[PDB]
């Protein structure tokens, strides 16, 4: 078949029962991750290509980067509460990747506090039960299949995205191929 398992995607073992249809892991410490985000917009690719209305989730993972990194997990849970990913994604990226200036909590809250999001606001969201457990559901999305690889996508529960197996020749084909390839399991 043109699609076939293990080279586009791959199948997983146990399935997760009432999983997003689209659920994407990431951590600002993951270079082809900064790159999806900046260069590719893998995200906003494969939205195009799916129908309209269709539920898309983007979680971040503890397994990079230590202390911080579990930092990132619980302030990316504060971006999903107030709305603001698209508003701290790229500096947080650029803070943690290009500038090196991320380096404690402090440093994460000062990016919410550039983009405009108040101390006060930040601050009760990072404290919160509500940010408390939706850390505890980015992990156990990620635990769910014992992720060991980000920039990773599941689609329904079911497919695992492959793409050590697409064209990276080219950017704008291999942002195609994976996004036709999202198109495929989805409406499998
Ligand atoms: O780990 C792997 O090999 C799989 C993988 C995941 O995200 C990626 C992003 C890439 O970025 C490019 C660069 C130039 C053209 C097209 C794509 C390349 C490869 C990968």
């Amino acid at each position: 078949a043109q699609y076939e398992d293990g080279k586009q995607y791959t199948t997983l073992e146990k399935p997760v029962a009432g999983a997003p249809q689209v659920l994407e892991f990431f951590s600002f410490f993951c270079p082809h991750c900064y790159q999806f985000e900046e260069v590719l917009h893998i995200s906003d690719n494969v939205k195009k290509k799916l129908p309209e209305g269709v539920k898309m989730t983007k979680y971040h993972v503890n397994f990079m980067g230590g202390d911080l990194g579990k930092d990132l997990t619980q302030a990316w849970a504060v971006a999903m509460a107030l709305g603001v990913e698209d508003k701290v994604t790229v500096p947080l990226f650029e803070g943690v990747q290009k500038t090196q200036t991320i380096r404690s909590a402090s440093d994460i809250r000062d990016v919410f506090i550039n983009a405009g999001i108040k101390g006060e606001e930040y601050d009760a969201a990072w404290n919160s039960f509500v940010v408390k457990s939706l850390v505890a559901q980015q992990e156990k999305a990620a635990a769910d299949v014992q992720l060991r690889g980000v920039p990773a996508m599941f689609v329904n529960g079911k497919y695992q995205l492959n793409p050590q197996g697409m064209d990276t020749s080219n950017m704008d084909v291999f942002v195609q191929q994976y996004a036709d390839t999202v198109k495929y399991l989805s409406e499998k």
